[PDB]
């Protein structure tokens, strides 16, 4: 409570310790309901998470993200809060980084995000995320693929606008090849969100 804007003013801190210390606590704390996710948005933090995203250090990367997907695990305002913050335009790009963990990581920021409304929704497919989601379908690594599965039935679960752009993105074949996954669970998440896109 009381040390949250110290922590908010430490996620600039040209120390990198002090850097790195208060943003690991910021998620703690993000991880506590949507009344402390509010906090944490009332006390200015997202614009230095951010700023984060494009840090050479991947391993406050790592953690910034952490930081944003907790935020984005709340309501649905919550979401719009790292939305309106200008958090997509460098989580997208982070869906072509070579390092698999920062992939993950990007990948499930932007789901989370995806689990909002459609106007959350929406922003992720005017983001250009779709493209991208798309090609993950044949990632070969199981961890990518589910949450690119993920991410695109989250996006499936709004509007017909919002199931439209997912086909005209391609996912239906996508979806079709992974029928023949020998991964049950695979193969049933990828029949799901083939029958969301089609409904
Ligand atoms: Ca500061
Ligand atoms: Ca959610
Ligand atoms: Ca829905």
């Amino acid at each position: 409570g009381s040390e949250l804007p110290q922590m908010v003013q430490q996620l600039n801190s040209p120390d990198q310790q002090e850097l790195q210390s208060a943003l690991r606590k910021l998620s703690q704390i993000a991880s506590g309901g949507n009344e402390q996710i509010q906090a944490v948005i009332d006390a200015g933090a997202l614009p230095a998470l951010v700023q984060l995203l494009s840090s050479p250090n991947e391993q406050i990367l790592q953690e910034a993200l952490w930081a944003l997907s907790n935020i984005a695990s709340g309501g649905n305002e919550q979401i719009q809060a790292v939305i309106d913050a200008g958090a997509l335009p460098a989580l997208v790009q982070l869906l072509s980084s070579p390092n698999e963990q920062i992939l993950q990581e990007a990948l499930w920021a932007l789901s989370n995000i995806a689990s909002g409304g459609n106007e959350q929704i929406q922003a992720v497919i005017d983001a250009g995320a779709l493209p991208a989601l798309v090609q993950l379908l044949s990632s070969p690594n199981e961890q990518i693929l589910q949450e690119a599965l993920w991410a695109l039935s989250n996006i499936a679960s709004g509007g017909n606008e919002q199931k439209q752009a997912v086909k005209e993105a391609g996912a239906e074949p996508a979806l079709e090849q992974l029928q023949s996954s020998p991964n049950e669970k695979i193969q049933k998440e990828a029949q799901e969100a083939l029958e969301k896109i089609q409904s």
